[PDB]
């Protein structure tokens, strides 16, 4: 049996509305068009041959309104700042059709859908986790940069990331939009090297419940690791602080395996499956929520 | 390292315009609003109780241009209605204005195309999948989400390629291309129906383990060679498709330095297991990403 757990990506078009092109002499690379501002990332001001140490606040003072161009695929610049790893540039057109928005900043754990843009104009869309050490996975090329990572709640579009930079082991990060580099990396051309990771435990439960609900309940045993203990189990054994929420909890309800039961579980299947499997894998799955279980599997 | 090899989804904007609400009494699905023409699941007209084995010939007839409200939420008059194959041709008086270049091409076993998973006419999520042998696709799917459509695109223009009809007991699922034919041959009635066996994908395997040596990890790869036809031959009693080569394979071929032959003498070792070794992660092999995927992809 299919559990229909799938990677499953926002409907994408809200957010290909607001992708455009922004130029800046040489450079170019994707911005995100918001009203009356365009954010994209300041190291689009930084020649090639000047990128593993750049002097930003240099560029931006030398810098003026003409020297950005900005275009549409899928407008006159007029003023010009700078918010940490981020430009803001205000053009003159605000864009019609600005979605309602917010920005958060998204916590390891948490799924969000990225548009893929290259030119201004969106290729591709995919699903990714905020990994514990800040990095996300996913697919980018040259050029990738501009694009722009959100969640849904509502027909409101949670904007949370704008990618910068692939690590030398190929994976990846960027800023939130207060301009922040998730885990603290440099927007330079430098070695730097992610923390090790983790394994998000609330996300590997919601998978085990997922098994449940798709009548793969094998694993399944009365014995139960209280919360706090599991907490420490696992800061020994790489994996995250445990949180609950009200999304778990629906899943306990709907299959009647109250949580615990399966921090136990997380234990001895930690070590190894001993032979079977679990929704056709022999490891454990990390990358699927709480919430995408429910939605899936409704 | 990480490949960068994920399951990647066209952005959906073009096709969002084009999702509508269809109702018929009392079914409701979703509807594809292209031009003048709304296309739908044609079980649509079907009572819930007359649903496993309905005349569709007989509750088309009783049909008039009233029976069908049509919603777009992302109301349209029908003013002609029509039957082909396993879905609805409805034609309304307003011509979309939002309608893609577009093309109707039925996909055939390994292709991968987007799905535009929708209910009542909203589009809800995307994600991709792949035809499999036994022209089915697994994917996610629940009550309502029938009429979501699945689609490739070329260029500008969008070929549409599914339209979602069932889900079956493995939990896998299938629909109709845009001619009115079912994958599969499956029947829109609600009766158990059983599909056939699966295989293995050679093409995209083969294009699976060329992504790996480009993401270095090419100790798999040895001088030894097994021939297409060869393939073929040894594919038919071990559960795998005819390999037929394409453009998008060779590029591959010319970019590795790594023959195509060698990746099939590689499949028939590597298909009783790897022995403790892995590849791009897996320790079994992967046969739903696509020549035209990791050319995207890797590059
Ligand atoms: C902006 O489009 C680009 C995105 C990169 C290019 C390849 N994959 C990506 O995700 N970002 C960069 O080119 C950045 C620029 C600095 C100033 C932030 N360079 C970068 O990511 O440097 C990496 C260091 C290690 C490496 F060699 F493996 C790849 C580039
Ligand atoms: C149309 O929206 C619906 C979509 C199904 C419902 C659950 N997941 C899906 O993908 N299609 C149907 O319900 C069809 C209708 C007939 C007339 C073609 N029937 C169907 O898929 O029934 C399945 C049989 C076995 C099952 F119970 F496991 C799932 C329902």
């Amino acid at each position: 049996h299919h559990s229909g757990l799938v990677k499953m990506s926002h409907p994408s078009g809200d957010v290909e509305a607001c992708m455009v092109q922004v130029t800046c002499g040489s450079m170019t690379l994707n911005g995100l068009w918001l009203d009356n501002t365009v954010w994209c990332p300041r190291h689009v001001m930084c020649p090639a041959d000047q990128l593993s140490d750049p002097n930003y606040d240099a560029l931006l003072i030398s810098m003026t309104n003409h020297s950005f161009s900005v275009q549409k695929h899928i407008l006159r610049v007029v003023g010009h700042a700078m918010q940490g790893t981020l430009l803001k540039l205000t053009v003159d057109v605000a864009n019609p059709s600005t979605p309602a928005y917010t920005f958060t900043t998204v916590k390891p754990g948490a799924a969000f859908s990225v548009l893929a843009c290259y030119n201004g104009r969106p290729t591709g869309t995919f699903t990714v986790v905020m990994r514990p050490n800040y990095t996300i996975k996913g697919s980018f090329l040259c050029g990738s940069c501009g694009s722009v990572g959100y969640t849904k709640e509502g027909s409101v579009i949670n904007f949370c990331y704008m990618h910068q930079m692939e690590l030398a082991n190929g994976t990846h990060t960027g800023s939130a939009f207060d301009g922040t580099m998730y885990g603290a990396f440099m927007d330079k051309q430098v070695h730097q090297v992610q923390l090790t990771d983790k394994y998000c435990s609330v996300n590997v439960v919601a998978w085990l419940y997922a098994a449940i609900l798709n009548g793969c309940a094998w694993f399944v045993k009365p014995n139960r690791t209280s919360v706090v203990s599991f907490n420490e189990w696992a800061l020994a054994n790489q994996f995250t602080e445990f949180v609950g929420t009200q999304s778990v909890d629906m899943l306990a309800v709907k299959t009647g395996v109250a949580i615990e039961q399966l921090l136990y579980a997380i234990q001895q299947l930690y070590t190894g499956f001993q032979g079977k499997q679990i929704l056709g894998s022999t490891m454990l799955e990390d990358e699927f929520t709480p919430e995408d279980v429910n939605m899936q599997i409704m």
